[PDB]
C-alpha cells in the first residue's frame, strides 16, 4: 500500500473512527476524478486505497470529511472537510502516509514519505 | 475587513511574506467561482480580500499557495497549496481570521471567529 | 514589549482568555526563578510581561496554564501546562512572540522572532 | 507498554529518528525525578519505556530533546527541548501514546489514549 490516511481526534484524544475519506487524481482537463475512498477503522487509520500498479505520478488530492465527524459527535465545527493537495513523485521505493490531527475550529496535517 | 488570511513560517520563525492567496466561492452550479486574491504582506497578513458587503453567505475556499512559497526560498515542499474551506456568515455576518503555520511537510491551520 | 505571549482556542476558534502564564529564567544555580507572569487578555494576547532591560540573555520557560483554562470551561484536559523552553537574546536583543493553539488532547506553539 | 512516544519531523517528512527522549515522575517534594528514557527508533517510536507495573497513576513529564535533533541536521532551532506534562490516571485499561511533530520553530504535540 503505498499510500494511507490516519486521522486523530485533538478533543478526545483519540483515534478519528468511521471517518469518510475520499481521494481524487487531476484529469488531463483540470477536473478532479475519483481515485479511491473509505472509512477510517478503529485504529483512525485507512489501509488499502490503491496499489502500487495504480498509482502513478500525478496530482492528488485527499478530503477528510471533518465535518460530519464532528456533527456526528455533537459538536459544531468550522471546516467543510480537510483538503491535503500533493504531487505524487517516483522518487525511488517510497510510502506515503497523509496525517490530519482534528480539532473543530483546527487542523494539522503531515506527509510522512518512508521507503 | 471581514476576512483576514494570515500565514506563518515555522521553518524561520517569522511572517510568510509574499504569500499568494485565493479565494473562492460556491456558485449555484457548485462550481468554485473566484471571489477575491492577494498576497501576505511584511506581516504574514492579508488584509482587504473584501468588503460586508460583497462576503455574503456561502461556502468559501481558500487556497494558500504554499508551493510556490516554499520554491521560491529553494526549498521543494510536499503540498501544492493549503486549502481552508467553510461555510461563512450561516448566522449571519462574522468576522474571520484563517491563520496557517507552514512547514515544507505539514501545515496547520485555525480559525478565529468573532461577532462585530 | 521584547516578549508577547499569544494563546488561541481550537475548539471555539476564538481567543483563549485569561489564560494564566508563567515565565522563568534559569539561574545560576541552573534552578527555574521566577521572572514574570500574567494573563491573556480578551485579544488572547498577553503584553508588557518585561523590558528591554530586564530580559536579558538566557534560558527561558514560558508555562501556559492550559489545565486551568479547559477546566475553568467545564472541561477535563489531558496536559497539566504548555511549556515552551528557550534560549533568547544569545545574538542580541529579539522581539519574541510565542503562540499556542490549544485543544483538549492537543496543543501546537510556535514563535515568530523579530529584530528591532 | 501503558506509554509509547512518537516522534515526526515536519522538515523532511519522516520519522523523527534517534530523538532523546527523557521521561520524569514528580515525586513527593515536587522535584522531577528520572522515570525512563531512550531514543526513537527508525520508525521515530519509542517502544518499553515503562511497565503496567510502574506506571501509576501520577504526574509525567516527557522531555523531547529537539534541539540536538535540529543540530546534528544543521538546522537553527529554537526550542531547547519540547515538554510534555500530564497527570496518568486510571480509569479503567488505558494505553497513551505521545506524538510529537516537529519543526525548527514549532511543534504540536497530542496525546491518543486508548484501550
Ligand atoms: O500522526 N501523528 O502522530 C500526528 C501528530 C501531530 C500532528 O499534528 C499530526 N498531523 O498534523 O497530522 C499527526
Ligand atoms: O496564529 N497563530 O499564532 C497560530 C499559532 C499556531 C498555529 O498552529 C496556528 N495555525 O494552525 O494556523 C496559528
Amino acid at each position: 500500500c503505498p499510500l494511507m490516511v490516519k486521522v486523530l481526534d485533538a478533543v478526545r484524544g483519540s483515534p478519528a473512527i468511521n471517518v469518510a475519506v475520499h481521494v481524487f487524481r487531476k484529469a488531463a482537463d483540470d477536473t478532479w476524478e475519483p481515485f479511491a475512498s473509505g472509512k477510517t477503522s478503529e485504529s483512525g487509520e485507512l489501509h488499502g486505497l490503491t496499489t502500487e500498479e495504480e498509482f502513478v505520478e500525478g496530482i492528488y488530492k485527499v478530503e477528510i470529511d471533518t465535518k460530519s465527524y464532528w456533527k456526528a459527535l455533537g459538536i459544531s465545527p468550522f471546516h467543510e472537510h480537510a483538503e491535503v493537495v500533493f504531487t505524487a513523485n517516483d522518487s525511488g521505493p517510497r510510502r506515503y502516509t497523509i496525517a490530519a490531527l482534528l480539532s473543530p475550529y483546527s487542523y494539522s496535517t503531515t506527509a510522512v514519505v518512508t521507503n
